[PDB]
């Protein structure tokens, strides 16, 4: 289920992070402009860029901690707060997270592994919800 899925992603996290994030950037090409230097790059080009690799891993390093501290796919109120306050991230939006999670659920759906994709779908919704309530627009 959801807990075992955290262990599976964590076990090859750099490749899972890049591949789901690329699935996000390719489903919603308008997202690349939040990472402007990403625009007009192939998947293999992005994967060559230091900050792409490092940043996508840290996104996922963080989202796996929030998934691990969640109960029944509901994150800690405290976790959403910290995220809304995050230095250098004043401009994050909940609509951009819902897009990330759509991409993550389709990825898990299209894989031949027993991911609990309904659970991630729930988690995605519940994280947006907690982000909304913590004051992310
Ligand atoms: C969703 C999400 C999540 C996250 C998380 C995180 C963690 C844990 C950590 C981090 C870090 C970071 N960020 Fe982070 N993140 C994100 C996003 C983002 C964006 C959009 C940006 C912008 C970029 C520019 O260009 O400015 C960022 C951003 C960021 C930064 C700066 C940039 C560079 O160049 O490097 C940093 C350092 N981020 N991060
Ligand atoms: C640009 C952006 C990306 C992600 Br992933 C989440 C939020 C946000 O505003």
């Amino acid at each position: 289920g959801f807990k075992q899925d955290i262990a599976t992603l964590r076990g090859d996290l750099r490749t899972y992070a890049q591949d789901i994030f690329l699935a996000f950037l390719n489903k919603y090409p308008d997202e690349k402009r939040n990472f402007k230097n990403y625009v007009g790059k192939s998947d293999q080009e992005l994967k060559s860029m230091a900050k792409f690799g490092d940043h996508t891993e840290k996104v996922f390093n963080l989202m796996m901690e929030v998934a691990d501290r969640a109960t029944d796919c509901v994150p800690l109120a405290s976790d959403a707060s910290t995220l809304v306050q995050m230095k250098q991230h004043s401009g994050l939006t909940t609509g951009n997270f819902e897009k990330l999670f759509v991409a993550l659920v389709e990825y898990m759906r299209a894989s031949g592994q027993s991911f609990d994709s309904q659970s991630w779908d729930r988690f995605g919704k519940n994280l947006v919800s907690a982000l909304s309530s913590a004051g992310m627009k």
